[PDB]
């Protein structure tokens, strides 16, 4: 992931939070369908 460190964003129906150096994200594991 290229993201703003510590920002919240969405992948489909999932909440993601960007890691401390903006290179990855942890996201919720909902089934969106």
């Amino acid at each position: 992931s290229s993201c703003q460190p510590g920002t919240t964003f969405r992948r489909d129906c999932n909440t993601c939070v960007c890691n401390r150096d903006g290179t990855n994200a942890a996201c919720t594991l909902r089934a969106c369908l």
